[PDB]
């Protein structure tokens, strides 16, 4: 267990903020919420503070999220291998790329820290190579995001960890949009951080719109649970 664990024992504030060019078309989005690591929960309202988002909403969930996975429940018996809250407050930079099946990919940087007594998360997100009318510029995914793991391990050489999981998104016509994802996680810090032995991390989300909101948006609901390590 370590010190940074201690700063999420209560509701903490959280703020998102990204921006984006996926084939030349650049936006932004803000999110706001909070975060109980002690239920995993997390409640977030998305916003395109552009107009409208080039991309579908789901498309862009591991990436809002990726740097909120410190509010992620670890069972008192593995929280020796919580990096995510042992890293805090410093932070950690988090890279990712995203590879859609058939498609293009996005490739991500990001910072997330505390900025007092709010944990903030900041984006950069590139993608290329996406096709014109297929499923994510053609937006043909559904408005839904379908349970999954996240499989954690650690890089030591770079006193951090990796992540590698499948996103299976959901086509309007009944078949899957597959996006192979790829992330690493290093320390912004110079203090010790707890570096795991394989793990997941059990995601199951919720995304729903504001009746009251009219720009473009997303209402996200998740539970993340550790699980994978294992008295009666
Ligand atoms: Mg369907």
């Amino acid at each position: 267990a370590s010190k940074g664990e201690e700063l999420f024992t209560g509701v903490v504030p959280i703020l998102v903020e990204l921006d984006g060019d996926v084939n030349g078309h650049k936006f932004s989005v803000s999110g706001e919420g909070e975060g109980d690591a002690t239920y995993g929960k997390l409640t977030l309202k998305f916003i395109c503070t552009t107009g409208k988002l080039p991309v579908p909403w789901p498309t862009l969930v591991t990436t809002l999220t990726f740097g909120v996975q410190c509010f992620s429940r670890y069972p008192d018996h593995m929280k020796q291998h919580d990096f995510f809250k042992s890293a805090m407050p410093e932070g950690y930079v988090q890279e990712a790329t995203i590879s859609f099946k058939d498609d293009g990919n996005y490739k991500t940087r990001a910072e997330v820290k505390f900025e007092g007594d709010t944990l903030v998360n900041r984006i950069e997100l590139k993608g290329i190579d996406f096709k014109e009318d297929g499923n994510i510029l053609g937006h043909k995914l559904e408005y839904n995001y379908n349970s999954h793991n996240v499989y954690i391990t650690a890089d030591k050489q770079k006193n951090g960890i990796k992540a590698n999981f499948k996103i299976r998104h959901n086509i309007e016509d009944g078949s899957v949009q597959l996006a192979d994802h790829y992330q690493q996680n290093t320390p912004i810090g110079d203090g010790p951080v707890l570096l795991p032995d394989n793990h997941y991390l059990s995601t199951q989300s919720a995304l729903s719109k504001d009746p009251n909101e009219k720009r473009d948006h997303m209402v996200l609901l998740e539970f993340v649970t550790a699980a994978g390590i294992t008295l009666y």
